[PDB]
């Protein structure tokens, strides 16, 4: 059932989303981080200043051995590791054990967070961009293939430790409220999407689309900030700058080095603009757009004053939806039907004049405008 699901993810702010799992037998349970940006299922199986506990494949009967080394290099982090398969299951996600590949982590490098209370990662994403070949299956591609569980997954995630829902095999309608609405997956590698219109303040960014795509776009629950290409990044920060003239800023602070910080609960929340990203639709003219409010692109950060991080960084691999976009909405991975929908979350930051959105429809531009090749 979709109630056993819901409030299954946990975590700390900046530190990522994770997942309770067990891993052979008998059952070994350990945090994954649930990562929609990669495709790799990856667990610390070494002791690690950063540990609390790890794989250990000396302690399950079910172990194989796939006698293959495997090296993941993320955006920031990487990890090496040794194949193999074993026994998994989801204690708090559908009731079904499956024979997955698993990354015995080794050795990493500036990949584990301290105090985290996540041991591994679970790349949710497509087997293309697997390591080291796409013919390493993924977990969720596992998982559909030996269980009748639907091809089908929802985050839910929720800011301001916190919490989060991924329902697995389906959606769960307790936890959005309006209309659910839908983008292609362009390619199934990444989850990728296409922005064909970016408005900061109701103003449009009046730049080529295939900009706010340079390289790609992509939906990554295991990224915290929005992330945009040099260009895209250097109009939206010239806009929010602007908009935000009443205050004075350090120079880091617009990079995500220098916290700014105001009186306790004297936050100027109105002089900062709310960012519209346009998502091109299954049909052209049944285009959306995801607004987000400066309370999820300012992330809170720990002396009685509320302190902010500019949570908007500059990418040289393109525009990535982190969990700033997400954590304001119900975000489907809807894989069965090539698709990402979204809708406003149960769990939304709540502003007292303005309101994070999901509206539609738009008539916007398509892929042979907009996509990169
Ligand atoms: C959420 C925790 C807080 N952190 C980490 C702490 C600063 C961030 O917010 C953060 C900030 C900057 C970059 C990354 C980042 O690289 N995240 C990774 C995931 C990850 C999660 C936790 C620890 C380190 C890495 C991906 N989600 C990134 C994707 C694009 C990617 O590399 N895919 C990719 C790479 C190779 C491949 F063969 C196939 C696929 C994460």
């Amino acid at each position: 059932s979709f109630v056993e699901m819901v409030d299954n993810l946990r975590g700390k702010s900046g530190q990522g989303y994770y997942v309770e799992m067990t891993v052979g037998s008998p059952p070994q349970t350990l945090n994954i981080l649930v990562d929609t940006g990669s495709s790799n299922f990856a667990v610390g199986a070494a002791p690690h200043p950063f540990l609390h506990r790890y794989y250990q494949r000396q302690l399950s009967s079910t172990y194989r051995d796939l006698r293959k080394g495997v090296y993941v290099p993320y955006t920031q982090g990487k990890w090496e590791g040794e194949l193999g398969t074993d026994l998994v299951s989801i204690p708090h996600g559908p009731n079904v054990t499956v024979r997955a590949n698993i990354a015995a982590i080794t050795e990493s490098d500036k990949f584990f967070i301290n105090g985290s209370n996540w041991e591994g990662i679970l790349g949710l994403a497509y087997a293309e961009i697997a390591r080291p070949d796409d013919s390493l299956e993924p977990f969720f591609d596992s998982l559909v293939k030996q269980t009748h569980v639907p091809n089908l997954f929802s985050l839910q995630l929720c800011g301001a430790s916190v919490g989060g829902s991924m329902i697995i095999g389906g959606i769960d309608h307790s936890l959005y409220t309006g209309s659910l609405w839908y983008t292609p997956i362009r390619r199934e590698w990444y989850y990728e999407v296409i922005i064909v219109r970016v408005e900061i303040n109701g103003q449009d960014l009046k730049m080529d689309c295939k900009e706010y795509n340079y390289d790609k776009s992509i939906v990554d629950s295991g990224t915290t900030n929005l992330r945009l290409p040099k260009k895209v990044f250097e109009a939206a920060v010239k806009s929010i700058k602007a908009a935000s003239s009443t205050e004075k800023f350090p120079d880091g602070f617009w990079l995500g080095e220098q916290l700014v910080c105001w009186q306790a609960g004297t936050t100027p929340w109105n002089i900062f603009p709310v960012i519209s990203l346009y998502l091109m639709g299954e049909v052209t003219n049944q285009s959306f757009r995801i607004t987000i409010l400066p309370q999820q692109y300012l992330r809170p950060v720990e002396s009685q004053d509320d302190c902010y991080k500019f949570a908007i960084s500059q990418s040289s691999t393109g525009t990535v939806m982190g969990a700033v976009i997400m954590e304001g909405f119900y975000v489907v991975f809807d894989r069965a039907r090539k698709r990402i929908g979204f809708a406003v979350s149960a769990c939304h930051v709540h502003d007292e004049f303005r309101t994070a959105a999901v509206e539609g429809p738009f008539v916007t531009l398509d892929m042979e405008d907009c996509g990169y090749n």
